[PDB]
């Protein structure tokens, strides 16, 4: 049924052709169901399949290394007649690499997935119909529930389709709407039409929607929409419907990897464009092959040179660390690039309630009468802490605690309190969280009823359980309550009639204890309570009472506040009629006052923190909530996001204001305006998509239905653990505790993880960038080989490898918090960091190739060849003329390779404490900052004598121990890549940004 809030009751009847009084026929069941289906939602898309592992493979990092691993085979195979299989063993365990590593990625998906899900209850939902079949009520099951038929709701259920409320049964009919429009307080609906066009969900109050409570009253309606056709439904379909990047982080990594992409196909070309004209008279004839396209070959076995072998797993090392870090601080991650998000976000958008805040009506303030001396009114104002229902709070007066039975007046109070009131707690033990039972705004008293503890009663021992209602349950004890007078909109108000219990200190007194509206409940009172004394209403004493009220009502705490009174000679029984609620303003009158409660749905404690931590990051704060602008600002002001006394004149909009301006002032006003109220789920959407707009990152926080399309719309979203089932699937982030400091952690920790990337990339590429230089100096020159391709595969893996992973804890500056969220558009590699660090790459180049040509020139333990000899080695033969003295076998000698390998690693080892602070001295930060990277270094060298020293290493790997002179050259070869990179270092702070 189409806008059936605009309808009337008869109208909808009619529409549907039912009784209100028997309900759909069977066969009216039958057809309804055919024609609309199960009133439910189609199978989570959530069944990802292992062909998801190819979605660990869009990174063109890896997609980019696979290449190089199947140019590899392709180039490797068959390639020399007489080749031994083993060879080929670097394309297959850069195989194995990435396999592992696209796979410890999807263990991270469905690792999250199931830890988020852990966070559901229960098994099935269930409704109640009248169909024709039976006369009596039917528990079936929601999905059964078709449009058409007449469903009957009580307290505490749950809403199981969208209905048009047909007969409110009792007085009154409350409804907690907040996970689907964000309203703090429950909503009283009525039964007739809504005319107006422009209506919203939070003006439907004729309405039911599926997945709402009720609060309070019992009603009958008629199902409107079922399944994907209620407000859940269509906010569901929203939310699949809106589109997502990659994550900004996997955003600069491709970005990454196609610079990278360019450099390795501009070397094929260069080399290759430098040499085809030059192939004439090979002399390949034997090798059967077509030449300047086979040194093509070459040429891309330089491509793959360039390739960083052991990055992705470092990366993907990295990120998994610092997602491990975040799920000890209760946050759940999606998937790994989002554990950066936070860190380069510009503006957080944040729902209200249930995020901002706890969405749990809490009493902080009460006050009783102390003195009336005339003119004369004093106060006893207190204040409680806690924010939630939970039993868990003291009672404080001139903010330090009290025992609230020391004030007969406070007893009193907790006893109406007590007894005039429908609703009740209860400890969740599956959820290990208190609930409200019943009223939102009626728990908030049982709960303070049991901080208060009126009686001093122990409680220590008790269960949680036991322990919600005890100290209620001994006021209960005191007083039979007899019945009750309901609220009514007339005199807004309600009263229990009670008679004492035990005939023991019963004064016979069958007392009516009385709350309402303040005003309402103040004017019926000609007595005032001073302890357990009573007095006259003087107008100075309700002057009194009444400027506090309107304080509490308003400004710093702009709390609801409630009037609390007793009748303490109530009339009899008999002469007392029910049946018309317009008797009960009178029977209340004649009351003495007692006190007043104030409460709200308290912020959340570490927001205000939070918020503050964030603006210090350079971070916005925004708010956007269903719920009434006042209340929207109220919060905002208590939390920060205004000041006390600011101005929020164009600052704040709600949903009418907002869709009233014009497209280019509606993206306008999302970069002033902190404050949206009264937003529709689109609303929260479009306005995430304006601050897009601006290249700008945002972030955003909710816990309800309605957040959801805004949530997978930023690019994280961050979902309360209490909070919806679908807020969660559409976030990429779940804090478990609901801590929203985890938020300005998770983020610092972002900043944290780019940075080391950023750090151990300019690491690792100017190794490879080294031994290509050094693989191509040895081909123009054409000296022996220096270093061999396995050497290598070791060298950037392992050796290399770990140094690289401890650079992952690199301990976070302090400063870090204090700058600005950086760039957007700003590169991963910098055409400065690019040559800063090929510079790196090619002095490592010149050196390994000066350590073996150093050997066969000039080392003592060597013969000292001449350059020419060693240029034309190849043309060696046995005692040729120009080769005197030499053994042609001495150009394999495992030495000069030995010493170039060691100077590699030693430089590497040493360029890995250059790789500490991207501008710092080593004096400044030490050698000895990072201890996590002194171990790695020493496993490196250790793992390198090793090689050196262990029996089947140095056949395997063609090499030989060094004597001490000879270290002593490796160093003196290494060492000044530091002294390099130092002279670098003063570049990059002395001139250019000096
Ligand atoms: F519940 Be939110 F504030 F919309
Ligand atoms: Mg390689
Ligand atoms: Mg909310
Ligand atoms: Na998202």
């Amino acid at each position: 049924m189409e806008a059936a809030h605009s309808k009337s009751t008869e109208e909808c009847l009619a529409y549907f052709g039912v009784s209100e009084t028997t309900g759909l026929t069977p066969d009216q069941v039958k057809r309804h169901l055919e024609k609309y289906g199960h009133n439910e939602l189609p199978a989570e898309e959530g069944k990802s399949l292992w062909e998801l592992v190819i979605e660990q493979f869009e990174d063109l990092l890896v997609r980019i290394l696979l290449l190089a691993a199947c140019i590899s085979f392709v180039l490797a195979w068959f390639e020399e007649g007489e080749e031994t299989i083993t060879a080929f063993v670097e394309p297959f365990v850069i195989l194995l690499i990435l396999i592992a590593n696209a796979i410890v990625g999807v263990w991270q998906e469905r690792n999250a997935e199931n830890a988020i899900e852990a966070l559901k209850e229960y098994e099935p939902e269930m409704g109640k119909v009248y169909r024709a079949d039976r006369k009596s009520v039917q528990r079936i099951k929601a999905r059964d529930i078709v449009p058409g038929d007449i469903v009957e709701v009580a307290v505490g259920d749950k809403v199981p389709a969208d209905i048009r409320i047909l007969s409110i049964k009792s007085t009154t009919l409350r409804v907690d709407q907040s996970i689907l429009t964000g309203e703090s307080v429950s909503v009283i609906k009525h039964t007739e039409p809504v005319p107006d066009p422009r209506a919203v969900n939070q003006d439907k109050k004729n309405m039911l929607f599926s997945g709402t409570n009720i609060a309070a009253g019992k009603a009958l309606g008629i199902v409107a929409t079922t399944g994907v056709s209620t407000e859940i439904g269509k906010i569901r379909d929203q939310m699949a419907a809106t589109e997502q990047d990659k994550t900004p982080l996997q955003q600069k990594l491709d970005e990454f990897g196609e610079q990278l992409s360019k450099v390795i196909s501009l070397i094929c070309v260069a080399v290759w464009l430098i040499n085809i004209g030059h192939f004439n008279d090979p002399v390949h004839g034997g090798s059967w092959i077509r030449g300047a396209i086979y040194y093509f070959k070459i040429a891309v076995a330089l491509a793959v040179a360039a390739i960083p072998e052991g990055l992705p797993a470092v990366i993907t090392t990295c990120l998994a660390l610092g997602t491990r870090r975040m799920a000890k601080k209760n946050a759940i991650v999606r998937s790994l690039p989002s554990v950066e998000t936070l860190g380069c976000t510009s503006v957080i958008c944040s729902d209200k309630t249930g995020t901002l805040t706890t969405n749990q009506m809490s009493v902080c303030k009460m006050f009783i009468i102390d003195k009336v001396d005339g003119d004369f009114c004093s106060l006893n104002e207190f204040s409680i802490t806690g924010s939630t229902y939970a039993p868990e709070g003291e009672v404080l007066k001139n903010d330090k605690p009290i025992r609230s039975g020391q004030f007969d007046g406070l007893v009193e109070l907790a006893t109406i309190c007590a007894l005039c009131n429908d609703s009740s707690l209860d400890f969740n033990e599956t959820k290990g969280v208190y609930e409200k039972v019943g009223e939102a705004t009626e728990t908030a008293l049982t709960t303070l009823v049991e901080k208060m503890n009126v009686f001093n009663t122990e409680v220590r021992n008790l269960s949680k359980v036991e322990r919600a209602n005890a100290c209620n349950s001994v006021i209960r004890q005191l007083m039979k309550k007899e019945f009750t007078l309901e609220f009514s909109r007339d005199r807004k108000s309600m009263s229990v009639y009670c008679s004492p219990a035990k005939s023991s200190r019963a004064a016979v007194g069958n007392k009516m204890f009385v709350k309402g509206a303040p005003e309402g409940v103040i004017d019926r009172c000609n007595y005032v309570r001073v302890g357990t004394t009573r007095v006259p209403m003087t107008g100075p004493v309700k002057e009194k009472i009444l400027s506090v009220i309107k304080e509490w009502g308003t400004g710093r705490d702009t709390l609801r506040c409630l009037a609390l009174a007793t009748r303490d000679t109530p009339p009899k029984r008999e002469e007392m009629v029910l049946d018309d609620s317009s008797r009960f303003m009178e029977y209340e009158t004649d009351l003495t006052f007692v006190g007043v409660v104030g409460m709200l749905d308290p912020p959340r404690k570490e927001v205000m923190g939070s918020i503050q931590l964030c603006r210090d990051a350079g971070i916005r704060v925004i708010m956007i909530t269903g719920d009434n602008k006042g209340t929207a600002i109220a919060i905002c002001r208590r939390i920060g996001i205004f000041g006390e006394n600011e101005e929020v004149a164009d600052r704040a909009y709600t949903g009418r204001e907002f869709d009233d301006l014009p497209l280019a002032e509606q993206r306008e006003a999302c970069r002033r305006a902190c404050c949206f109220a009264r937003v529709e789920p689109s609303h929260k959407s479009k306005i995430v998509e304006y601050l897009q707009s601006y290249d700008e990152i945002t972030a955003m926080t909710g816990d309800g239905v309605n957040d959801a399309p805004a949530l997978k719309k930023a690019e994280i979203g961050i979902a309360m653990g209490s909070g919806t089932a679908v807020a969660k699937t559409a976030s990429e982030m779940v804090l478990a505790d609901d801590n929203f400091s985890t938020i300005v952690a998770a983020v610092e920790e972002g900043r944290a993880i780019y940075n080391n990337m950023k750090q151990f990339i300019r690491y690792l590429i100017s190794s490879n960038v080294g031994e290509v230089v050094c693989i191509f100096l040895t081909a123009a020159l054409g000296l022996p080989e220096a270093l061999i391709p396995v050497q290598l595969l070791w060298v950037n893996l392992v050796t290399d490898g770990l140094p690289a992973t401890a650079l992952g804890f690199n301990p976070p500056d302090l400063d870090i918090m204090d700058r600005p969220p950086r760039s957007p558009k700003e590169p991963l590699i910098s055409g400065w960091l690019f040559f800063r660090y090929m510079a790196i790459g090619g002095y490592v180049g010149a050196a390994t190739v000066g350590a073996a040509a150093w050997w066969f020139m000039y080392a003592e333990d060597g013969p000292g060849v001449t350059y020419h000899q060693l240029t034309h080695f190849m043309q060696c033969t046995e005692d040729h003329p120009h080769f005197e003295g030499l053994d042609c076998e001495i150009f394999e000698a495992p030495e000069p390779m030995t010493m170039a390998l060691s100077v590699l690693v030693t430089i590497e080892m040493c360029n890995a404490l250059n790789s500490l602070s991207e501008n710092q001295s080593l004096m400044r930060m030490p050698p000895w900052v990072n201890i996590w990277l002194l171990g790695s270094i020493c496993l490196s060298m250790s793992l390198h004598f090793l090689i050196l020293y262990v029996d089947p290493l140095p056949m395997i790997f063609k090499l030989k121990a060094l004597d001490l002179t000879q270290w002593l050259m490796v160093l003196k070869i290494s060492l000044p890549v530091i002294g390099l990179d130092e002279i670098l270092k003063f570049i990059a702070r002395n001139y250019l940004e000096g």
